[PDB]
C-alpha cells in the first residue's frame, strides 16, 4: 500500500526531470541534438519499470522525516534523489544489456538491440551516469547532505562495478569450469552487483536527507539491507529460468553465458557424478537443445522446491534481523520494502 | 623541457597509484579478483601515452603555487590530481575505441580487441572512472578545493559525453549525409568532445588546488584553452589519415566510420562538383580501395598544404590570447603546453 500510493506523484514528476535536465542547457543551443539524444536515450531507459528502488527512497523520507519538515520543496528534492537511484539503474541494466548479450528488458528490445542504436549505446549509459550528478547539483548544491550524497552514488557504483568484474571474471565465454561456482563466490558476487546500490543506496540516502548520518546507524541498516539483496538477487536468478517473460518482460541468459548462478550452486551441491557430468557437457552454450538439458536436470532436482523453502527461511531471517537492527528507526521503512519484494514474480 | 623533467617522477609514481588502489581493499579479500583485474586494467589502459594532460597538472601546481607551500604532501596530492586525469583519458579512450571500431592505441591492440576481453572492456572503462573518485577521497578529501575537484571531474565528464553523442550522430554507419559536415557542426563536436577534458581540465584543477578559484580567472583560462583544444583536435583528425602509425601508434578509421572530421569539412569547401560526387560514392565505406579514393582526393586539393598554413595561423592567434588572457597568472603555464603541442606527430 505505501508504495502504491505515493508511485502516481513519483512517476508524473520525471517530465520535470527531463525539461529541467533539457532546458537548463538551450543557453547552448549547438548541443541541441545531443540534448534531444538524452531525452530519448531518458524515456527508452527509465521508464516501464516497477521504481522499487527510487520509491523507497521517496517512502522512507517520508517515514523518516518531521512532517513539519516535509516542505513542498524538500519533498521535490526527495523524489529527485528518488530518480537519481533510476538513473544509476538505467545506467547499470543498459551496459549490462550489452555484456549480457541479452534480447528485451522491461517487455520492450534492449536499447542496443534497437537498429540504428547498437554500440552508442555505451555513450549512452555514461550519459545517464552524467544526469544523477547534475541532478544532485541542481536541487541539493546548498544542502548540507550534498557531499555524502555524492560521495554515495560514487561509492556504490565503485563497489557495484567490483560485483560486475566478479560477474563477468567468473563467467568467461566458452569456458566451462564448474569448480569456481561456489557459495562462497557466489556471495561475493551478489553482495556488490546487486545489493549496496538496490537496497543500502536508497535507505541511506533517505537517511542522510533526514540529517541521520551517524556511522553506526548507517551499519545496523546495512546489515539487514544487504541480507535483503542477496534474498533479491537469488529470487533474479530463478526467475531467470523458471520466471514467465511476459511478467519479468525479460528473456533469460544465465545457462547460455556460462553464469554464477544460485541455481547452478544448488545444481553442483546435490548432482551425482553423472549429473555432474550432463551439467558439464550442456552448460554455457547457446544451442537450445542443450539449455534445455540443463533445465532438466535443475527441474529432476526439484530446485523450483527448494527455491520456494529458501524464500520462506531467508524471509523469516529478514525479519529476525529487523527485530533486531531496526533501531531508532521505524521498523516500516524495512517492513514495507520486504512485503514489495516478497514472492514477486518481476 | 618543463614537461621533460617532471615526467620521470610523476611515472614513477604511478605504481604508487596502483598500490594504494589494491592495497586499501585488501581488508576485503572475497573481491581480490577483482582488484587483480582492476590492477590489469590500469597497467595496460593508464601507461604508454606521453601523459601531456596530468603532466600539465603537475607542471602548472609548480608554476602557480608558492615553492614555501610545494611541501612533499601537496607535491604528492599534484602527481595524484595528475594521474586522476590520466584515469578519466584512459576511461574515455577504451569506450570510444569501441566505438569507433578502432584497431590499435598507443602501439598495442586495442584493450576490447584482446582475447578473452570483448565487451567486457564497457565495464573495465567505468571502473577506470570509479577511480578517480576513490582518489580524490584517499589524498584531497580534508583539503579546501575537495568539493571544486569533483564537480570539475563530473562536469568535464558530462560535456565531453555531450561532445561524443555529437560525434556519434553526426556520423551514422551506412548513411552518406555530406550536407551535415559543417563548420559549425565541426566546432561544437571538437569544443565538447576534446577541449574541455584536455585543456580546460588540468590547468583548472591545478588552480583550484593553488586556491584560485575566482569565476572571472576561470573564464579568461578557458578562453585561451578551449580554442588550444580546438586545434589539438584538429591536429588528431589530420593524423588519422596522413601521420606515420608507428608514431601515432594507432591506425586512422575516420573516413570507414563516416566521421565529421576537419578533413572532410575542407575537402567540401573546395570540392568541384564532381570531386563532390567521388566524395560521396566513396565516404564512410570499409573497401580499402575506396578509401584510398578519398585519399587522393584530399591530396589532390592539397588538404596536407591547408592544414600546414592553419597549424601557422592558429599558433599566432593562440598567442594573441595568451597576451590578452593569462594574467594574473605567469604566461609560462599557457606557453609551456602550447610548446608541448605545436607540430606534434603523437
Ligand atoms: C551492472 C549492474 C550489475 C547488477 N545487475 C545487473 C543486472 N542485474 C540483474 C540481473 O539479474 P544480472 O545480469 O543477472 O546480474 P538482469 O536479470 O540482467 O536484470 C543486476
Ligand atoms: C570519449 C572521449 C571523446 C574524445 N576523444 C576520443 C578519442 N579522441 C581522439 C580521437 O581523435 P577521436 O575517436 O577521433 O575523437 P582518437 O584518434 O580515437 O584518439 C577524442
Ligand atoms: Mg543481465
Ligand atoms: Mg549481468
Ligand atoms: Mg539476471
Ligand atoms: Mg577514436
Ligand atoms: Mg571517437
Ligand atoms: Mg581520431
Amino acid at each position: 500500500d505505501v508504495y502504491a500510493q505515493e508511485k502516481q506523484d513519483f512517476v508524473q514528476h520525471f517530465s520535470q526531470i527531463v525539461r529541467v535536465l533539457t532546458e537548463d542547457e538551450m543557453g547552448h543551443p549547438e548541443i541541441g541534438d545531443a540534448i534531444a539524444r538524452l531525452k530519448e536515450v531518458l524515456e527508452y531507459n527509465a521508464i516501464g519499470g516497477k521504481y522499487n528502488r527510487g520509491l523507497t527512497v521517496v517512502v522512507a523520507f517520508r517515514e523518516l522525516v518531521e512532517p513539519r519538515k516535509q516542505d513542498a520543496d524538500s519533498l521535490q528534492r526527495a523524489w529527485t534523489v528518488g530518480w537519481c537511484v533510476e538513473l544509476l539503474q538505467a545506467f547499470f541494466l543498459v551496459a549490462d544489456d550489452i555484456m549480457d548479450s541479452s534480447l528485451t528488458r522491461r517487455g520492450q528490445i534492449c536499447w542496443y538491440q534497437k537498429p540504428g542504436v547498437g554500440l552508442d549505446a555505451i555513450n549512452d549509459a555514461n550519459l545517464l551516469e552524467a544526469c544523477i550528478y547534475r541532478l544532485l547539483k541542481l536541487y541539493c548544491r546548498e544542502q548540507p547532505y550534498y557531499l555524502n550524497l555524492i560521495e554515495l552514488f560514487l561509492q556504490s557504483s565503485y563497489q557495484t562495478e567490483i560485483g560486475q568484474t566478479l560477474d563477468l571474471l567468473t563467467a568467461p565465454q566458452g569456458n566451462v569450469d564448474l569448480v569456481r561456482f561456489t557459495e562462497k563466490r557466489y556471495k561475493s558476487i551478489v553482495k556488490y552487483k546487486t545489493a549496496f546500490y538496490s537496497f543500502y543506496l536508497p535507505i541511506a540516502a533517505a537517511m542522510y536527507m533526514a540529517g541521520i548520518d551517524g556511522e553506526k546507524e548507517h551499519a545496523n541498516a546495512k546489515k539487514i539491507l544487504l541480507e535483503m539483496g542477496e534474498f533479491f538477487q537469488i529470487q533474479d536468478d530463478y526467475l531467470d529460468l523458471f520466471g514467465d517473460p511476459s511478467v519479468t518482460g525479460k528473456i533469460g541468459t544465465d545457462i547460455q553465458d556460462n553464469k554464477c548462478s544460485w541455481l547452478v550452486v544448488q545444481c553442483l551441491q546435490r548432482a551425482t557424478p553423472e549429473q555432474y557430468q550432463i551439467l558439464k557437457e550442456n552448460y554455457g552454450q547457446k544451442e537450445a537443445e542443450k539449455v534445455a538439458r540443463v533445465k532438466a536436470l535443475y527441474e529432476e532436482l526439484d530446485l523450483p522446491a527448494v527455491f520456494l523453502q529458501y524464500e520462506e527461511d531467508s524471509y523469516s531471517h529478514i525479519m529476525a534481523l529487523i527485530e533486531q537492527y531496526a533501531a531508532p528507526l521505524p521498523p516500516a521503512v524495512f517492513l514495507g520494502l520486504a512485503r514489495k519484494i516478497y514472492k514477486r514474480r518481476k
